[PDB]
């Protein structure tokens, strides 16, 4: 529109590309569209202010339009520095959304662009509600602008990571409102994390390296759903996959999976030095791949006894899952093309540009499939996002700024939605695919003791 | 010296069950470290254990586990075709009363149950049940409620089990507390995924020796069986394709690289022949129920099916399949036994050489334990130590000697909890030869767990 | 009174019966034989000599055999592999049958002997079917004046040709044969996916071990390795694969395999020193997949992880050195086919003896040892170039040939690709499979007939 | 400096494509060690290749191992969209006359080939060829044929190319020798099958950036490149269904778990919309022809099609598809570059939000080299071996300087001996870490070979 300019984009020339790309986009969202079409005569969102911090790739460009078409208003920013798509962010301030992102940006300029979000002209805007993916806008309310927090309704908090920073804030007291823990839907967390990854991760190391996988070796660090689907995205490829785990649940799946379980260290006991590190066993790894959500999986000691050139990379949602910190103070860096680095192990200051003894990092150890690729699919994220509005929807009409503080001490807490909304967001998707889904018989549904129209499993089935 | 206590096939099986009892010993780590661990202490000592579950190699190892930590055991199978007749024999054998053989008719099968309850005509003074399906536990309710006042609890293997408990709950005519075994991660993700996986195939390759590869399948259901069942199938080089009623399930159908297909027209199942997707239908070679649901492959499909498919079950019971209608209407002839051609030329008699016949699988019930032998023991391994920690658990517990009001605050359904699970989890692993990484102190503290664990909160879903 | 056999049991025969009916069903380009070729009986007047594993599938060749005119005698060509309930069908069909399983190797011998001498005397036989060479060895070397009645064989498997190719090269092959194994829907169809489907099934049938999760060395990577490797990998195996061949091996690494090799940087110089023994402590599961000798030797067999299964799936049990296992290792039965070796000693053993390896069917190929071998629709295949290749030899009478052409026709050969791709069609029709028919203008594109055959004589597939 | 003997899309891009040219090396350890061995003989010392295929990176490391081995070349690619501008620039920067960037038309892809040819308006003093296609091989015997009385020989790389040739050879057409390098068992067996594994799936995520998991694809053509292009997909969790003329490549995509179908009712493609299966081409959401031939996806394919489904060719060439037809009638909307939309609703003028749509990748042309970067470094390894060792061969037997009887006895089109597809193989992988295991003296001897190899007879097909 005429006067605009509450955005800050790389190139907002890239914007009619981006909506030929938000058209199609649209095609492969089912279940978010449809929820668009279902609300949108009754705008559930109309004076919804949204405070979003979540990976600006098209299909978060879709989740914004659709909840804009549902009443709200929002100001977005990319929760990670490389995950942007520069023509979804451009589309999305050509419609005259305040968007602040970009790929590429340094830490300074990330920083920035969730306070923009924060802040309209010079003062606090008076959102009211947060859609958060990692948890760092919501630090930054809750340390930086606790008094927002007063008038906000809810958080919804889209990735593990987040989940984990939010019941731990609710456990110490410290949290200010409630939220919808989006990611534990099924149609969330079996979906997105889990069968997302398994596209997105050969995806990225293709377009990264263009290295052949088939009969490579590859170790896995974790085996939660990320590493579940990160392991398939190799082993699908013909990847010879080792995994590490500290669960041994998660370990017993690798094993019946089909994956020899090892350790990076001796007996699995990791005690800081060097003679701990199984050299034998990295010294024959092309390729680690980091899926924990915890700290310092892949050490020093394990990038020191890694093979030579083995490619080295992380689709954890922080990058200290690698310790690249140590890499950038004792060896020297190699820009290939954006996002993929040699690193030279024969020293910090210079290289033999025919050094052979040198790892290659992806994304600088952030995030792999967003920071090499383009991450998750759209017809994966049609699931996590339209999970995302409808708990938009639940926390706003709840309306939790305005109940007395009686009330509010009923709802302070962290949720999951209902399993009958998990099972229509599936629905939709099902029939995306041209799935039929058979109805039962009324003797059938009594049969198993559930409705015909569900839900069709106790709140304890793990799927 | 003089045993008689028993009912089986055949007792001079022994020496051949007992061989493969010391293999299957060396594959079930966790439920023999059990063993070892709690043989000096002896916590089941007292326990008098009336157990039915399929009496296999793999129930065998958990029989004298449970008498190797103190019980007293009288055993039956759970269904009339899954008994090894050498594993029955190895059992009867070392001096402990068994009643089961492959093979039982309807009438013996319950005639076997009524064996392990009632010792010298009498009522046994049993103090634990373990079950598999709720058959022996519907018995006790049903015809023995006053043996139920001195019993402590149940132990519940299978997921149509659970439901039957959770029915009996809900209606306030449950009299003991029950361990729902099956939601177990070492069980539930484990023996009913896959252990179908590894057997489903197995079965119907013994039964038929049908190549598999590249013929059309019809899995009915995605549950845990069904994710394993269609699994051994695809990997065998199958097309396979899903039906569902859970839109969430047949959402993982889709991801996994399933088709998923309804046998009705928009999937409205209204009883009528014009419903069947006739198309469909005539084009599979295998159908496979795996519901725990009653007539998911009913005789409207039987009527539509592809010239000589093959139709079998692998959920706990057989009236997944209509067979009452074949027995009613089509003539069958027996290739071997658990293998029937049933000819739908009409039910008086058949030709040998028609073309127009289904081959149904042990008669339409379990086919993995029916045609082929189960589970492996290293996957019935995670299984059968949760079982043990479940007797372990309600049989110190005690709820059979608290007050009427006391056993009302403890009448209930639990599981095992998370601990536990993971430390079967861990000697599985083991056994494999995995080895699983130890957090550091501010790995632990960087996540919120314990470097021992729980390491996942109770919500997770693996 | 129909007395010319040796069976286990006849009264099987019902049972072998209702499963001949099923496989017919399932082979449906054997069966299509039956039915173009009745009327003619192009086998009129043949008298064969077979010696091939007397499975149902076995059964539905010889009854192929008999409907186009010809006359059998049967034996089986290994110890373990006969199905008793398809030899007493065959026999009570009043066929000559002499095959059971569990022969000795006496009985074995002896079975060969009875399909050749009827009523003491050298059968008037003028065709030979063989699978591994053994009925072909023993007609050269014991009956050389038969083979001058004889007007060509047709051996079934890849130890078979190799025989007959070094007989021709040494000039002393005495009549045309026909390498039926090299049929792309006999070799890519049979060695291949005939033990994906039944190499896990015959160590399931035997031991109930679970696979998921093990460690595997497959020892080979032509077809029955590439289709091993597959039947343990589709089951969750880790799966390793040791071969001489570079490009065998770079398929490997392709296929998503680790190959490794049981002796040190790959030599074996015969010393315990030579042996990987950190690679072979871990290993679960090993089988032979070569046609070679002593591939999993008396080193390899001491290294072994405790409680690993042992199991040769190439025709001859020499791939394992069993006879060290006899010589030093107590052998447990623990049931037909199933042997615990204790590596303890021969002094008797421990029944709870920690160290032992199982060795299936004693070496002999476990796919028939221990389960019922490759399923009727991939013997199909193969089966339908037996009979065609019976079929080609016989109409062409080399025995009856005047001496100065026989030489253009002494020779060792493959089907004609038309006829492969015949083979082929029917098959894919027995999976519903269609087709599509090449245009005119595409046929003319890519210089081949609309008929084909479709690739040049060097193409691989 | 100075040299201005190329064109390419951007000088400066060669450091880059330098960066990736030392990446790429250190994946090519078969090229990279027939770089180190001849190094010192210098081979190809006075050979002057004319080079044309796909500009990559894997292409630079096989122009600049032909120079280390003493040749000089002039070199263009043998697509419009296969060339990487970042490695044209390397090769361009390193003195080495190249014409070839991404995205070129029609005349200027014969104009960079007829730069190859000619040397300041003249022809070139070339004596070797080497040729992707044929496309160069075609301009030579046809606008050049004086050249080719002083050229030793061509090596081939592709199927498309080598059946050119031997069509020339019957006829009595083809004026030079020819190796097949084709059908080396490290290029087959290899590049078609396992590179198109590869890089299918990745040119159709950068493409479109679809979920393929649990969506219908068409695979036309079942060889080594449909081998490939059906794995691609089917290991990213497509349903997967395969046409093919030829039964024994239909009989394996039944054995490998595949549906073997026709675009036409019984397979009878009689050019009418009625033999079209628009039930089957209805449930298509991406088609892929591998075939070599004309127009096996035709107009009638087109417009049965699912609404939105993906449209593209792995084949050499682009009349596979009837694009033809795409442009006549319908209207193309781009997406970007090598992604169109063309919309079944008109030729002239589009709806923004029409959904009556394909989307056509590289405009038919190879869409694994047009939307991503072709096969990876590993892979052409075991191709680009074979070709210098081709051009070794060739150039060294000095055909054109023979005496015309020994110039029939050698005019022939041949593959390279099996003993060096062997010695390809081996450094492969070693590449990987394999280890390849050495024969015993007795067991070469039971067998039939040498130690050394070769291994097989020249029958075997692997
Ligand atoms: N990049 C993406 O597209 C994407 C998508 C979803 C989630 N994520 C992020 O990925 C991370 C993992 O998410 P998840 O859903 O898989 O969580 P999860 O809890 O299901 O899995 C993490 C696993 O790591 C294991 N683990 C922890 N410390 C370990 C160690 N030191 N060594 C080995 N294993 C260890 C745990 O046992 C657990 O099973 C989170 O940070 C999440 O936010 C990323
Ligand atoms: N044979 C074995 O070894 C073995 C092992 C474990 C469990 N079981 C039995 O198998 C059955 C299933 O076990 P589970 O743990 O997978 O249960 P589950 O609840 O996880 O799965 C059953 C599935 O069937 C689906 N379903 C229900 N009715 C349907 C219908 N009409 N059409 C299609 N799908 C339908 C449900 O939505 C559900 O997903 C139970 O009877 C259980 O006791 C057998
Ligand atoms: N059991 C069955 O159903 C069945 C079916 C077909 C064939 N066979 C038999 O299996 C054997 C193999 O047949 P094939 O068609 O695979 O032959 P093949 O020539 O295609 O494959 C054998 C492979 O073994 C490799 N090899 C040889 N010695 C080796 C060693 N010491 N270590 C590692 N690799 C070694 C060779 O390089 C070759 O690639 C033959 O004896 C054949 O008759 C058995
Ligand atoms: N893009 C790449 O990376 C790449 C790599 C190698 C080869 N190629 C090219 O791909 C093409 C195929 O090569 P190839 O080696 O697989 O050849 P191939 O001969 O091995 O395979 C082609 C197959 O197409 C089948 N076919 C022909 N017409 C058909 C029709 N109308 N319908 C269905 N199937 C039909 C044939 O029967 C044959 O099996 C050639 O043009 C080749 O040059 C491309
Ligand atoms: N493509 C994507 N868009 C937004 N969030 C994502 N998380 C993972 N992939 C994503
Ligand atoms: N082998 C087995 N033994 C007992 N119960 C089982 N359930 C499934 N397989 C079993
Ligand atoms: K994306
Ligand atoms: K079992
Ligand atoms: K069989
Ligand atoms: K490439």
């Amino acid at each position: 529109p005429a006067g605009f300019t509450d955005y800050k984009v790389a190139d907002i020339t890239l914007a009619a590309w981006g909506r030929r790309e938000l058209i199609i986009a649209e095609s492969e969202m089912p279940a978010l569209m449809g929820l668009r079409r279902k609300y949108a005569g009754q705008q559930p969102l109309k004076g919804a202010k949204i405070l979003g911090c979540i990976h600006m790739t098209i299909q978060t460009g879709v989740l914004i339009e659709t909840l804009v078409a549902l009443g709200a208003e929002v100001r977005w920013s990319s929760c990670n520095i490389f995950s942007t798509q520069d023509q979804a962010a451009a589309a999305i301030a050509a419609a005259g959304i305040p968007v602040f992102a970009w790929k590429g940006e340094t830490e300074e300029e990330y920083e920035w662009c969730i306070e923009q979000t924060i802040l309209k002209d010079g003062q606090p805007w008076d959102a009211n509600m947060v859609l958060d993916d990692g948890g760092d806008l919501t630090e930054i309310l809750h340390k930086k602008y606790p008094q927002m927090l007063e008038r906000i309704h809810g958080i919804t908090e889209e990735t593990t990571t987040g989940v984990h920073r939010l019941l731990d804030m609710l456990k110490n007291g410290t949290l200010k409102v409630p939220a919808i823990n989006v990611n534990d839907s099924v149609t969330k967390s079996k979906n997105d994390n889990k069968y997302g990854c398994r596209h997105s991760l050969n995806d990225a190391i293709k377009r990264g390296t263009d290295h052949l996988l088939s009969g490579k070796q590859a170790l896995v660090i974790g085996y939660g759903d990320v590493g579940k689907g990160s392991s398939q995205s190799l082993r699908q490829e013909g990847m010879i996959v080792k995994v590490a785990e500290v669960d041994p649940i998660c370990a017993m799946q690798a094993c019946m999976d089909g994956f020899e379980v090892v350790s990076p260290y001796k007996n699995g006991i990791n005690d800081g030095t060097e003679a701990s590190i199984d050299a034998a066993l990295l010294g024959k790894i092309d390729l680690i791949v980091t899926t924990t959500g915890n700290v310092n999986v892949c050490d020093a000691n394990m990038l020191k006894a890694l093979k030579k050139r083995a490619v080295v990379c992380n689709i954890g949602h922080f990058d200290n899952e690698i310790d690249t910190a140590f890499m950038r103070k004792n060896w020297a860096w190699e820009e290939v093309k954006p996002q993929v680095h040699k690193i030279h192990r024969t020293g910090k200051d210079g290289f033999d540009a025919h050094n052979d003894d040198y790892l290659i990092l992806l994304a600088e150890g952030r995030l792999v499939n967003l920071g090499n690729a383009t991450g998750h699919p759209s017809r994966i994220m049609d699931g996590s996002f339209a999970n995302q509005v409808l708990a938009q929807i639940h926390l706003f009409e709840q309306k939790y700024a305005d109940l007395p503080a009686a009330e509010k001490a009923k709802r302070l807490s962290v949720e999951v939605l209902p399993k009958k909304l998990d099972e229509e967001v599936a629905l939709e998707m099902v029939k995306g695919f041209g799935g039929v889904v058979t109805q039962l018989t009324p003797k059938q549904a009594e049969y198993i003791g559930v409705s015909v129209e569900g839900p069709f499993k106790p709140d304890t089935y793990r799927y």
